[PDB]
Parts: C-alpha cells; sequence; structure tokens
C-alpha cells in the first residue's frame, strides 16, 4: 500500500526513464542523419557544386534544429526525472534522519537517570579538557 504506492511512483520515474531511451536513440538516428548530410555537402563542394552542397547545408541546418528540439525535451525529461527521484530519495533519507533523533528522544527520555542528551554534552566538554 505504502510501498504498494512507493513501487508505483519509482515505476513512475521508470516510464520517464524509457521515454529518455527513446529520445537519446532518436538523437542518435539525427546525428547518425546530420553527419549523411555533411558528408553529401562535402561530396557536392569536392565536385564544386557549391549550389547543391548550400542546399545539402539547408537540410543539414534542418535537421539540427529538429536535434534541438529532441536534446531540448530530452534536457526537460531529465531536470523532471531528477526532480521526482531527488524529492523522493531526499524524503527517504530525511525520514531516517528524523527516525535516529526519535531513537535518541527515545533514549533521552527513556532513561530516568539522568539526561542522555545533556550528560553526553557534559563529557563531551570533559573530553575537550583533556587538551589542557
Amino acid at each position: 500500500s505504502n510501498a504498494k504506492n512507493k513501487e508505483s511512483p519509482t515505476k513512475a520515474i521508470v516510464r520517464l526513464r524509457e521515454h529518455i531511451n527513446l529520445l537519446s536513440k532518436k538523437q542518435s538516428h539525427l546525428r547518425t542523419q546530420i553527419t549523411n548530410q555533411e558528408n553529401e555537402a562535402r561530396i557536392f563542394l569536392t565536385k564544386g557544386n557549391k549550389v547543391m552542397a548550400k542546399n545539402a547545408l539547408k537540410k543539414k541546418k534542418t535537421i539540427e534544429q529538429l536535434l534541438s528540439k529532441v536534446e531540448g525535451t530530452m534536457e526537460s525529461m531529465e531536470q523532471q526525472l531528477f526532480s521526482i527521484e531527488s524529492a523522493n530519495l531526499n524524503l527517504e533519507t530525511m525520514r531516517a534522519m528524523q527516525e535516529g533523533a526519535k531513537a535518541m528522544k527515545t533514549i533521552h527520555s527513556g532513561l530516568d537517570i539522568d539526561k542522555v542528551d545533556e550528560t553526553m554534552d557534559e563529557i563531551r566538554e570533559q573530553v575537550e579538557l583533556g587538551d589542557e
């Protein structure tokens, strides 16, 4: 139930990760297309046909614009995933920290003789005074 829902938000982070993987595959594909276009423009340049070389660069830039869109979307998905993940990681870490504090509160309030937490500060001083 509470772990039911922990695992649910966890598989939520899973979907965002699969989406990131898809985006990265698409990015790789677009980069390969970009390389191909650039090579073709270079071939046109060795031939001397700068008109067609520029036209291949027009398509090169067109794909670069699409790449920027994918990279921006991917960055957004990474921030969204991070926000969710790092939130949950900190919430569980801070819970452990507070439960540790609760344990110390139980030890302090639990022991009648005599004020665990106050005597911890007391002995701290006594130890520190050993430096002379």
